[PDB]
């Protein structure tokens, strides 16, 4: 589960301009409601933070899966889990994930992402492709969701969310490209 992020670390890593430059980390946020015989018994949620440069799988998406398996995934359960990530995933992790999913119906996942990482690369595209196609919701994190993250996952000091400019357009464009990839 880790720690929440100070406001700087958040607004910086969650800034949604498609070509932002200097974001050497994927910040992965999540809410998860555990659900045993249909009654949600508990809710746990958190923030994993690591690098995005390809050295194998010390990728945020994997440190997630390792933790999920160590301290959770009980035998007979159903999980509800969703992700607020700063960068979309690499394609290799998009693999290990989509796979773990096809291999566990008792996990339902949905992905909200500030940015599409390398959205123009046939290979990254095909990753997103197999996540959508294999039972995961995948969409571009917009206003609703940003505010959501400002309150939940950040040491905000009970202060209010202040949007950055273009956030509305930045969203609009990323979603155009995304519905494009999947079309
Ligand atoms: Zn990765």
């Amino acid at each position: 589960q880790g720690s929440a992020m100070d406001p700087p670390t958040f607004t910086f890593n969650f800034n949604n301009e498609p070509w932002v430059r200097g974001r050497h980390e994927t910040y992965l946020c999540f809410t998860m409601e555990v659900v045993k015989h249909h009654s949600p018994v508990s809710w746990k949620r958190g923030v994993f933070r690591n690098q995005v440069d390809p050295e194998t799988h010390c990728h945020a998406e994997r440190c997630f899966l390792s933790w999920f398996c160590d301290d959770i995934l009980s035998p007979n359960t159903n999980y509800e889990v969703t992700w607020y990530t700063s960068w979309s995933p690499c394609p290799e992790c998009a693999g290990e994930v989509a796979e773990f999913l096809a291999r566990h119906s008792n996990v339902n996942l949905t992905i909200f992402t500030a940015r599409l990482y390398y959205f123009w690369d046939t290979d990254y595209q095909e990753g997103l492709r197999s996540l959508s196609q294999e039972g995961a919701s995948v969409e571009i994190m917009g206003y609703k969701d940003f505010k959501y993250c400002w309150e939940n996952f950040v040491y905000n000091d009970d202060e209010p969310f202040k949007p950055w400019k273009g956030l509305k357009y930045n969203f609009l464009f990323l979603d155009s490209k995304l519905q494009e990839i999947l079309e």
